[PDB]
C-alpha cells in the first residue's frame, strides 16, 4: 500500500518550517495544491503535534508521515502522532527494526551502493536518495544495471525544470522541498498546482 | 596475476544483456574486437550458463569473470562455473572472505574514503569506483593525495570522449558498459575496436 | 577551543610533499603567509619528524595537526610527536576513540548522510567533507536541512575561484591543498596571503 | 537436410587462412556477422584442428565443414573432426563414394557439361560451380536449358557487386572466399553484415 501510494502520487512535499504554524500552513497550501503526500520534518519545531494536528486531514484523503527521523524516540513519537511513513536522510538500522516491528513503512535514505545492498538486506526496495543533487539522475540510471528492482524517491534539489528529468531516469516518486514548500501559503499552494502539472505533462 | 592482466588490458567489458544467447555474441563481438577481460554480469538470465559456456574462450587467451555478484550464493555458481575473478558494485564482507578462502579475485565497488578504507581493512588495493559518471576523474585525483597506494577501476558513464580523461586522473583500467556493449554483435564488435584504439591513442 | 580555532582561522592548509624539507618549507611559508592552521599529512615522509620539528611554531601561534591518519598506529605518533588535532579522510571508529581518551580533537571525513549520522553518534558535530570537488557546496547546503549543527570544512578542490561559494553555503572553515602549498616555497607563501585575503573579502 | 540449408542461409564462407588462430578468428568473425556456412579449406594448416575447435559454435547453429578436399585421407579427417559437410574444387570419385558410404553431404566442383554429368551419375544435384569468375552466370544460365534440375554454388570472385547477378542466373547459394574473409577479424564481421543485407537486398 505505501508503496502503491507513492506510484500514484508522484512527489512528497517535504516539509520544513521554523513553526508549528508555519509547517501546517504550508501543509495545508500543499495539499490545497494537490499534493497528498507530506512529510513533516523532525527539523519542525513541535514536530509531533504538527503531525497530530493535520491528522483530521488524513480524513480528507492527506498521506501525512515523518521526515528527518534520526532516532527511535522520534520515530515513536511520530507514529503515536499518526505518522502514517517515516522517512529518513540516512540508513538507519534501528529505526527500521523498530518500523518493521510497529508495521510501519520506512524509507531509509541511502547515497551508495554499499548503502543500497545494506538497506535491502534490511528488507527496504523503495530508497530515498538523498542528496539527489548531488549523485543525480545518473546515479538513478547507473543502479538499474546491478539493481534493476530497486527504486528511488530523490530528495534534494528536485524542481520545475529537472523534475522530467528524474523521471526519466527511473525514480519512482520524487521528494520537494525548497522549491515546493518556501514561501508564503499563497506561493506555496501555487507552487504545488504547478508541480502536478509538470508531472502529469510528462 | 590477476593485477597484471587488469595493468596490461585496461578494460572489461561489463555485459548486461536480457539473455543468454545475447550475453554470448557480445561477448564475443568484444573479444573479436579485443577486449580480452570479460565481466558477466548476473543480471544477464543464467549468468552462470553463460560464463560455463564461454569457458573456451579461455583456451583463446579469454579471462571471464562475474560482474553484479550481491550474494555468497552467487558468488559460489560464478567460480564453480569457471570465473576467473568476481566484481560487484559495493564491498561485501561476505564475498571478500569466501573468494579469499577460495583464492579468486574479488574487486568490490566503492564510492567513499570510509567505504575505501574498509576494503583495504579486508586486503583490497584495487577498487572498483562505482558509479564514475557520479564521482568523475575528480575522485580519482582526490584519493592520490591520501591513498596513494590505492588503484581504481572506475565502471559507469565511461565513453570514448572520457576514457583518456580517466586514464589522466590515474586509473589501472576502466570498466565500460552501454558504450561498448549496446547495440547488435556487429556494432558491439566495432565498437571494441575503436575503445582498444582510443585507449592505446592515450 | 578547536572548534573555536577553525571558526577563527576559516582555513586550514593540507601539506602533502615528497620530504621532510619540502613539507617544513611549505609550513613556514603558509604560516608567513598567514595560515595559521597547519595539518601535516601522514603521506608526507615521517610526518612525525616534522611536526615535532615545527613544534616551535606553536609559540608564534601556529597550530600544527597531523591529516590522512590512517591507523591509531599513526594517531598515537602523531599526538606523540605533538599534533594538537587529527584529521582524516574516512570515519575511523577505532581513531575516534583513542583521540576521545587521550583528549585530541579529532575530525573524521565522511562524504553521506549515514556516514554523517555515524560521526555524530561518535560524539563529532565538526566533520571534514571529502571530496568536497565532488559532492560540492551542493551537498553542505542540502545538510543543513536534516542536520542543521553539523558543520563542514570541506576539503578537495577548494581554490581562489570558488572559496567564497563554499563559505556561502555554510561551511565552518575550508582545508586546502594543492591550490595553497604546490609549488615553491614563495609560491606558496604568496598564494597563503592571496586565500586570507580572498576570504577575508568574503 | 544438406540441401535446404544451403537454401536458407545462402551463402558459405569459403576460410583460408595462414594458421589455425587465424581461421578460428575469421571463422567466429564470419558467424557474429551471420554466415552461418563454414566451410574450413584444407589449405588452412590444421583444418581438422580448425573444425574440431569450432565444434562448440554448432551449439549455436553454426554449420561447419570442410573444403579443399582432395584425398580421402582429409576427407576421413575432417569427418572425424566433425565436419557436417565437405567441398572439393573438382569432381573426386573416390570422395564421393567415401562421402556415400559415411552419409557426409559432399559438393564437388566442376566446370564443364561433360563433368556435370559424371557428377550427376555419381548422384549429386548440387554442384560447386568453380572457378565462377572464369565461367561467370553465363554458365548457370547456359545449364538451365539442357539440366533445368541442376543446382549451383559458385566459388570465385564472388563479391558485392556481382553477388546479386549470381542469384539472377538462378544459383542456389554462393561461397565467398577473399571478398569476405581476407582482412582482420572486426573487418571481416563488417563484410560478413554487409553481405547478408546486399543478398537480402536481392
Amino acid at each position: 500500500k505505501m508503496e502503491e501510494l507513492f506510484k500514484k502520487h508522484k512527489i512528497v512535499a517535504v516539509l520544513r518550517a521554523n513553526s508549528v504554524e508555519e509547517a501546517k500552513k504550508k501543509a495545508l497550501a500543499v495539499f490545497l495544491g494537490g499534493v497528498h503526500l507530506i512529510e513533516i520534518t523532525f527539523t519542525v519545531p513541535d514536530a509531533d503535534t504538527v503531525i497530530k494536528e493535520l491528522s483530521f486531514l488524513k480524513e480528507m484523503g492527506a498521506i501525512i508521515g515523518a521526515g528527518t527521523v534520526t532516532s527511535v524516540e522520534q520515530a515513536r513519537k511520530a507514529v503515536e502522532s499518526g505518522a502514517e511513513f517515516i522517512v529518513s536522510p540516512h540508513l538507519d538500522e534501528e529505526i527500521s527494526q523498530f518500523a518493521k516491528e510497529k508495521g510501519v513503512f520506512y524509507m531509509p535514505g541511502v547515497m551508495t551502493p554499499t548503502e543500497l545492498v545494506k538497506a535491502m538486506k534490511l528488507g527496504h526496495t523503495i530508497l530515498k536518495l538523498f542528496p539527489g543533487e548531488v549523485v543525480g539522475p545518473q546515479f538513478v540510471k547507473a543502479m538499474k544495471g546491478p539493481f534493476p528492482n530497486v527504486k528511488f524517491v530523490p530528495t534534494g534539489g528536485v524542481n520545475l525544470d529537472n523534475v522530467c528529468e528524474w523521471f526519466k531516469a527511473g525514480v519512482l516518486a520524487v521528494g520537494v522541498g525548497s522549491a515546493l514548500v518556501k514561501g508564503t501559503p499563497v506561493e506555496v499552494a501555487e507552487k504545488a498546482k504547478a508541480f502536478v502539472e509538470k508531472i502529469r505533462g510528462c
